[PDB]
């Protein structure tokens, strides 16, 4: 039936995207009920951006110096807040399209879809996993900030990401919807390390499942593994070790492939140590990382 | 910056997806003003998709049996029709949320965003392009027909592609609005052969041109060639023989980033003859062709 890296329906989300700019610097911020939020950095200049003192130069700004802009009607603030890194104003109308949402801070290796929005209005979406490092390799230019991630249940939206900066490596940092970075990072104009990455063990399983089920079949061989055994060839390929709860998550998949979760193990192994030889797997030269055991799940039984 | 593959964001396309059932089969529709569009096997059961007289099973058919459902609320048929492989069922109601569209029959190697639905409620948006042989590498299961592939200009919805089948093959086929398949394909389920697919060179050069902007260099060599000595490489690896036209469209990228085009020919034509020995560009450790020289540059300068 097919893979594909697929991106939640962003319609609840593009309902809440508004243009927020604050005397020369404008970005995104996400309108929920009677608050707009956005990264506090929409306060500075290029100057300031080297070293900023966010709380005295918000001290130079009143309610009336933020403009906010939902597609072409002003609305009005009457309140304004900083809040980790994010900034919250209060605005004198909650927003008709708000969705059932909550603010999630997800975990390393999990998936969720960008809405890349430029001067409130969206571009794209795509999917993307936050990384081991905290990062995302996503597709930002100078305007998208205040972009946001989400997952959607239901009819509920977990916003869990704000864009909010390019490392000069250029690599993706944000904040979780109450400002807190995902990382070491912090919003200043400066070089930051992003840590060593590793490739998400759990989630090339469940590609490896995903594959099987829609045909590609090439890689699997008559081994088995151990976890002890396996996790001595995560180490040397930069792959997280895996757990029981890894092995736990990946149930599901062995339930419905027939496939024991250390038997496909023994099969990435083999992939590891002796690469795809020319071959590809569900339209990939590479091992796939940024699918959970959940996604595939959902996308190989169509959950709406 | 990054480079994704990125969907158009499906918010004015969520606002038209309904339910659509005839007797025991249920799948998609898509309600644009006051008329319904699906595929016309809705009125199928699985003994009649073997060859089924179209003409003869909606004879048996009246406005009452087609009941057609958005979200929570049904609309009521008030006429049906065939056209081609679609029916349009004409109900009593506008869909109020109709975004401004149109109908368009994109050519094979041009690129369009699917909303996957079940049941008339989307589960998630991927991009993807027309195959030069008029299949699609898409993500669909039973219940997906009628999920509809689109275009967003400005506020302009330009739907392209409604889904009907899957090959015996995994890969899929389906119709423009107006029910004229794309490729050979007729809706019966009898096994259908889908021409050799070739790999779309004007896109692997937008998207080698996507990768120079975004910093992945290592590709650019000191080469240079010819049309004529280039389609030689493009006939014996599959590739589609590249024209002056294809030069012309690529005439923005070059001009940005200083590279002829026949230069970047130099480069593909020596990642075709000697592969990528390991490494990668963009992410990807094959030659990627779902992206055109329009997207490439839709991403790299954030038009929204
Ligand atoms: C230009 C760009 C591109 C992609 N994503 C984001 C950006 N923007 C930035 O990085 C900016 C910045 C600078 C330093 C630290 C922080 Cl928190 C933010 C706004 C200028
Ligand atoms: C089951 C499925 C999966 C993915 N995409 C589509 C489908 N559905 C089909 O192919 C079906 C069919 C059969 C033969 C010809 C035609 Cl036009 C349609 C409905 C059963």
């Amino acid at each position: 039936s097919g893979f594909r890296k697929m991106a939640f329906p962003s319609g609840k989300v593009e309902g809440c995207m508004v243009q927020v700019t604050c005397g020369t610097t404008t970005l995104n911020g996400l309108w929920l009920d009677d608050v707009v939020y956005c990264p506090r950095h929409v306060i500075c200049t290029s100057e300031d951006m080297l070293n900023p003192n966010y709380e005295d130069l918000l001290i130079r700004k009143s309610n009336h110096n933020f403009l906010v802009q939902a597609g072409n009607v002003q609305l009005r603030v009457i309140g304004h807040s900083m809040q980790n890194c994010v900034l919250k104003l209060k605005v004198d109308t909650a927003n008709p399209k708000t969705p059932k949402y909550k603010f999630v801070r997800i975990q390393p290796g999990q998936t969720f879809s960008v809405l890349a929005c430029y001067n409130g209005s969206p571009s794209g979406v795509y999917q993307c996993a936050m990384r081991p490092n905290f990062t995302i390799k996503g597709s930002f230019l100078n305007g998208s900030c205040g972009s946001v991630g989400f997952n959607i249940d239901y009819d509920c939206v977990s916003f869990c990401y704000m864009h909010h900066m390019e490392l000069p490596t250029g690599v993706h940092a944000g904040t979780d919807l109450e400002g807190n970075f995902y990382g070491p990072f912090v919003d200043r104009q400066t070089a930051q390390a992003a840590g060593t990455d590793t490739t998400i063990t759990v989630n090339v399983l469940a590609w490896l499942y995903a594959a099987v089920i829609n045909g590609d079949r090439w890689f699997l061989n008559r081994f088995t593994t151990t976890l002890n055994d396996f996790n001595l060839v995560a180490m040397k390929y930069n792959y997280e070790p895996l757990t029981q709860d890894h092995v736990d998550i990946l149930g599901p998949l062995s339930a419905q492939t027939g496939i024991a979760v250390l038997d496909m193990c023994a099969s990435l192994k083999e992939l590891l140590q002796n690469g795809m030889n020319g071959r590809t797997i569900l339209g990939s030269a590479l091992l796939e990382d940024e699918f959970t055991p959940f996604d595939v799940v959902r996308q190989c039984s169509g959950v709406t």
